[PDB]
């Protein structure tokens, strides 16, 4: 069953799209990084390896604030940082979560000359996915059809990518393509059904927790993640944004022409359960960064919470 | 509105919490400043009429001022995060245009602000949303609950001491429908006041400033220079920074509100000012533009379901 889970925590392969650091939970000092985070964070003991003083890396506002979220609980934390690289000024969004053990810090590029507008970027993402919201909202009652025509097309609009569908659960874990909106031109999978196995339980299980992934780029090369091998514990990379997808649904991606995918979870009762998921597609490699996602994070709640109304709805009428 | 619309327009006195630029969208060279921008933004001349904003701000900062010249009003993006070249010191620069000119507010941010400000501004229009949620899931038929939900909002989100939704009856004159204060205060609810405490000029410009905020009704106001060579006055009144008139001030005073942050309840944005969400503070207080952007949101959905609840009761 679950020699599924074992890869997808303990594979310890990240996209390239970015890097990450995990930073002992007392020390701040650094116990993991992936392979491509000296090239990253790094113009150049190596300037970063195992035991790096993230203050040798970053800006001091940009440690400072670091330093800071490695005394917040996991709750509190509030992402993403905005952080530069010493000397360069290289930025970066970090997004900052907490496993046993240890703080993990996926970093995301930021183009520099973008980096006075993050507030106002981050806000407009907001401001959108809020207006979304609104629409969800005064929709009529009554029809699981409307609301979820109207979700994928939502989210098409904010993601900017070429295929949105909605992707529901049946009782015995098969799934349906149930919504679809895509760019023109492109086949529809609207109606199609496909087998419980195609999306694992282990993935399934994910999905409760990280409620948003994305895949830049299905045929990317993926980095790996190096630890001490004498860290008392194993690093989990469930929680990264920037976990490596299992090859074979990188493989599966790849036979589909859906290079890129970003994919949110919708759990009814947030008993629980995974309803579904949104599903984004793209033709070509895509990233979006994390305000974007976050703010898709919100969204697919309160779609969450209108498709449970619906399903009661017609739970009542029969 | 004869007279107070003049000077309220021109708007040449703001609040000396922050700081005002005016460009030429041709030159993208200071045709205005506040006669505080120089000690703000500076520590190449003085920063003064003719002054290129590349030395003003790290060339990141430069250029993303200079390229918001070529964005309608509408497709502004606010605000701008800016260091100042020389101290390195960071401000939110808030852009608005009229016609010719690009006009910048500048407030100031604390240092450890600066990584936290995509973070701060998400939690800020997260917070919204969610009230936002909550105002939909309100029952309908009662203007009360609403407006009682709605000032209940406002008061968790912006921590000031008092929180009113002031409504402007057919004549213009105002009462307090709903309210929540801090404990101890002396409630307004259920007060009735002329229509002339707040002038026509006031309601007008509340149609499209539709978030205000003075931090101290106390503090100095400070002038704005115009370039001497222009034949005519800018209109600044579009300014998050401007000064309240001294009649205003001095009723703040009186009523020992120090602070306040107003927002404008439009319907129909039939397009009216239906009434304001009033915040008091007894003591200074300032909040940060991303959260005043996501308050702005958060009365333009109020005020859809203020008039919702206008059209079922003219349904009975
Ligand atoms: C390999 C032997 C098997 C397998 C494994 C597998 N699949 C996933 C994850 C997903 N598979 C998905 C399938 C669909 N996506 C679509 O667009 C449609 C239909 C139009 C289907 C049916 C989806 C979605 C996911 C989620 C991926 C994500 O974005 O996170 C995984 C987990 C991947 C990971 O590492 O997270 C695994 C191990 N898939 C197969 O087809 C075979 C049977
Ligand atoms: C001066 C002779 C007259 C006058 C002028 C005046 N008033 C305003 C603006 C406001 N007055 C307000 C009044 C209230 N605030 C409250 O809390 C209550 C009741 C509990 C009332 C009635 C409010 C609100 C405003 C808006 C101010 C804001 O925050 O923007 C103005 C405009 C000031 C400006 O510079 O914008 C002027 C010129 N007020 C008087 O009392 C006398 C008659």
């Amino acid at each position: 069953t679950t020699a599924y889970l074992h890869h997808m925590q303990k594979g310890k392969m990240i996209q390239p799209f970015g890097c990450l650091l995990a930073l002992d939970e007392k020390t701040c000092k650094v116990i993991a990084y992936s392979e491509n985070a000296p090239e990253m964070l790094t113009m150049v003991h190596p300037a970063l390896g195992i035991g790096t003083d993230i203050k040798t890396l970053f800006t001091a506002p940009s440690a400072s604030a670091l330093q800071k979220a490695l005394g917040f609980a996991e709750v509190l934390l509030l992402n993403p940082v905005l952080i530069h690289c010493k000397t360069s000024g290289k930025p970066f969004y970090a997004i900052i979560h907490r496993v046993t053990g240890s703080m993990i810090i996926d970093f995301e590029p930021v183009k520099p000359y973008e980096v006075p507008m993050t507030a106002a970027g981050a806000l407009q993402s907001y401001k959108l996915a809020a207006k979304a919201i609104t629409r969800l909202q005064s929709l009529p009652s009554g029809s699981m059809e409307r609301l979820c025509d109207t979700m994928v097309q939502e989210v098409f609009e904010l993601t900017g990518y070429d295929r949105v569908m909605a992707y529901k659960f049946h009782e015995d874990d098969h799934g349906e393509v149930i919504a679809e909106i895509t760019k023109p031109g492109l086949e529809p999978y609207l109606g199609l059904h496909y087998p419980a196995t195609d999306i694992p339980q282990a993935s399934r299980f994910l999905f409760m927790k990280n409620k948003v992934r994305m895949i830049v780029d299905c045929h990317a090369k993926h980095v790996r993640v190096l630890q001490d091998e004498k860290l008392p514990f194993d690093l989990t990379l469930c929680g990264s944004t920037l976990r490596a997808p299992h090859s074979c649904h990188a493989q599966y991606m790849a036979n589909m022409d859906s290079i890129a995918s970003l994919v949110m979870a919708v759990v009814v009762n947030d008993r629980k359960r995974l309803w579904g998921l949104v599903v984004c597609h793209n033709t070509t490699p895509r990233f979006v960064p994390f305000p974007l996602r976050y703010a898709c994070e919100f969204l697919a709640q309160v779609f969450a919470i209108h498709v449970n109304k619906e399903i009661e709805l017609h739970h009542h009428h029969h």
